[PDB]
């Protein structure tokens, strides 16, 4: 006689990482040769970075972002989830927002000439599907990336805020805000900024719910043309 | 000289059982220590349990779903299937049926409060997939299990209307409905029912063609931060 | 260890055919029997005729305008756009294009009353809804058919005009106007008619930013009646 039991349902992943240590590691390592035709290219192509991860079965995979390359814990393959990353780790969803998080930093530390050059060459699928490009503010428009969940404190809570834009018009799904929920505002964990900066996330909320700007690129001649 | 004989395809598992009385077995023997927490088990990990009862080779197997427990005859694993399971039996396919018509019973005969611990708690997978969820109708989002085809007299004609409506989007082949056929609708059999009640049968299609709702759960100071 | 590169996003399709040569294969080959009443079909579900190529899977696609038959290569599915269409051939755009040649030939050489045959049954969407109709000019009315922009020759550069005039009020992205660029003014090319005759395409853009005219049609009593 066979006897064999049966259970609920998960918890979703919740943080099993140091974000802003995860996020050093990252800086130190791989922003060595990183550059913005690199950076770009990981946005840009971050549609099929994360099919290609889904698609194969491998633990590590790199990415070859031109030139740049970066390793990267594959736990999007489906066998893959729910093996836990270090605390160390690159995911698909941690590295995008590592990434953001250096541009964000980049965007408030870089000559204003430099930043143009960041504005014309990143450009952020899922900011620019809900209109927001740079103009709106770089903090704004680089959290719609995912991963920048991890770290509150950089952004101002516009993540978690971003987040809630999503949910209470319908688009995504209360769960995926119970990862945002485990991160950290600065120091801080989630129970506490929860209610002590709630007018935090308030306020951000209420930004980035209008915002939209847009941009065009690429010829010589026809541009200059077509300018006139 | 040997001579050895071959001849045609089976007719299908017919019903080889008492619907009425076996799930009268069911309820008076099982659901003693049945709870809604262990019914949520079996209905979630009914994908799981349908695999490792096929996986199995003995012929009766018990589930602990939570700390309820029952015996099943496992009729799943390739071998066992067309031996006949007596007239009282349990099968995976009964039993989903027994815990739907045990639940759609207490969905009309339960306080509401009550019913919306049924509701949170029962995760049916086919109607999850198909959109139904517990606000649409309870008869309605419990004839989704199979098994329910057994009694169509209880949820008045909804297994027979879903398995229709299945079969007419090209989504389950003709020949399961030939089993769903071979049951009561009330204590009237197969041919009988077919005509005298057909129009029962179409509204019963009207209706669960349309009809879709969804929930969410699990946190607590992540639920009622995301409420605001 | 897989490594996997990723890049950046295009240049847009730009001419990877002979204009002039394309429309001759077309004037050869398909007008034949076209009259004026398979014309202002094309134009007229020239909306429809984009769903139904976009909708349609296959390669080559033949065109049903009245009795009137064309093939086109249909560009126009998801899958298709980025599989060069040959030299020689049509597409929804390349023909609507051609046809608006065909015409702008034909309102320039065929007598004023079969012109009149042609200003009533030819109705053009893009003209209609930016006020543009017969009587602005023939030359006007036609460039604002897509397709048009291939030869900025014939029709003395009323497609880039029209194409500017979009732009400059905000209606069209300024990447359309580089599939523009990348056509001939006569024989010559890009860059060198882009300054050469920077003064045609300015007093082509004055024209075509004021007009309008309006025409209605059908019954034969009523028409009668209505008139006095």
């Amino acid at each position: 006689m066979i006897e064999l039991e049966f259970h609920d349902v998960a918890a979703n992943t919740s943080s099993t990482f140091d974000p802003e240590v995860a996020y050093a590691n990252f800086k130190r390592v791989h922003t060595t040769g990183l550059s913005y035709d690199h950076i770009r290219i990981f946005y840009i192509k971050g549609r099929e970075i994360k099919t290609s991860l889904a698609k194969r079965s491998e633990w590590e995979v790199t990415l070859n972002l031109g030139g740049w390359k970066i390793t990267v814990y594959n736990t999007n393959f489906p066998g893959n989830r729910n093996n836990p990353v270090p605390d160390d780790g690159l995911t698909l969803h941690r590295l995008s927002g590592f990434l953001a998080r250096y541009l964000l930093e980049k965007m408030l530390k870089v000559s204003e000439p430099e930043k143009l050059i960041i504005k014309s060459k990143i450009i952020n699928p899922l900011a620019e599907k809900n209109g927001i490009t740079w103009n709106d503010g770089e903090e704004v428009y680089l959290s719609f990336f995912p991963g920048s969940e991890m770290f509150l404190g950089t952004f101002r809570f516009y993540p978690l805020a971003i987040g809630i834009y999503k949910v209470q018009r319908k688009e995504m799904e209360p769960k995926y805000l119970e990862k945002t929920m485990r991160q950290r505002y600065m120091g801080l964990e989630a129970a506490t900024w929860t209610v002590s900066k709630l007018t935090e996330v308030q306020s951000a909320l209420t930004v980035v719910s209008s915002l939209g700007w847009k941009k065009t690129n690429v010829s010589a001649a026809a541009r200059d043309f077509l300018a006139k």
